[PDB]
């Protein structure tokens, strides 16, 4: 593992800590959310940024952010906000970026 590599795991777990049941683990399908791909182009979740944290594809921090940022943009698109995946997403997505600063 690179430094970055390194800055980066400890980032994830920290993101992490803060889903303890797993709803940013996975990628979003249509097939568990109806009419997901017609809303949101380019989906994320922690499982696919921690594969490129091991495939050493995060070439800086910045990078890192605009995934965490991308994953919780998608959610606050889909999901309105009275409803515990807007509500969680709005949460960890300052969380974040308060602790990533
Ligand atoms: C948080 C952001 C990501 N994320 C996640 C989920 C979601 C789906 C299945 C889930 C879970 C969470 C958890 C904890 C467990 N499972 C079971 C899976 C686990 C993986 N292997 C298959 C079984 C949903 S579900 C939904 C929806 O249904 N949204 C509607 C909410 C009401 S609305 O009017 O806003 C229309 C959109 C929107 C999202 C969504 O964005």
């Amino acid at each position: 593992s690179t430094p970055i590599q390194q800055l980066l795991e400890h980032f994830l777990r920290q993101l992490q800590r803060k889903d303890p049941h797993g709803f940013f683990a996975f990628p979003v399908t249509d097939a568990i959310a109806p009419g997901y791909s017609m809303i949101i182009k380019h989906p994320m979740d922690f499982g696919t940024m921690k594969d490129k944290i091991v495939a050493n594809e995060y070439k800086s921090v910045t990078e890192f952010k605009a995934d965490f940022k991308l994953m919780c943009d998608n959610a606050m698109t889909y999901n309105r906000p009275d409803t515990v995946y807007y509500k969680l997403a709005k949460k960890i997505l300052h969380a974040g970026f308060k602790m990533m600063s």
